[PDB]
């Protein structure tokens, strides 16, 4: 039948995580020449980092199927420098406007040494920024972003690390690998 494709991404900024066309958009089509893959978890045009792309049915249920607790690590910066007690409200539900959120994992961080530059950059002089790392196992609209601002520190960039089995190890924004067997 269909010989099975997976192929890692790690997403700029500003590009949606797809091959269709889209009016006025960049797409996977300037990154990756390859038909018939699409993403097992979309990524958020906004946020940057690992994508994994597939045609492979089993595979994607296996990382998307909502209630599948698939677990994604995400570096955010956030302003200003969280609480221990907004931490531990992350850490253990806050709700949303669509209800509670699981448990997670929630740490500051330094800086990740391997950081690559936005194009452009994030949003001030006065105001510190700092770095979580953050552990869903759960893939609501937004959710790192509503969960951070919630709890009083808006997301600034969001950057996944980590999805399932597979990580951003060794692979440069805009760089894409052939997982094989």
């Amino acid at each position: 039948n269909q010989p099975t494709r997976v192929i890692l991404f790690n997403k700029p900024y500003d590009v949606l995580p797809q091959f269709t066309d889209e009016a006025g958009r960049k797409t996977l089509k300037e990154f990756i020449p390859v038909q018939g893959v699409y993403a097992a978890g979309r990524l958020d045009r906004d946020s940057e980092g690992l994508l994994v792309l597939t045609n492979n049915g089993a595979l994607q249920a296996r990382l998307t199927q909502p209630g599948k607790r698939t677990g994604k690590i995400y570096y955010v910066q956030v302003e200003g420098i969280p609480t221990q007690d907004a931490l531990e409200a992350l850490r253990n539900g806050v709700t949303l406007n669509d209800g509670p959120t699981l448990p997670a994992g929630a740490e500051l961080v330094d800086e990740p040494a391997w950081l690559w530059p936005r194009n452009p950059p994030i949003r001030r002089k006065s105001i510190p920024t700092s770095w979580l790392k953050i552990t869903l196992y759960e893939g609501r609209n937004r959710q790192v972003r509503r969960m951070t601002a919630h709890v009083g520190f808006p997301t600034l960039r969001l950057i996944r690390y980590a999805m399932g089995d597979y990580s951003l190890d060794n692979l440069a924004n805009g760089e894409w690998r052939e997982v094989t067997d």
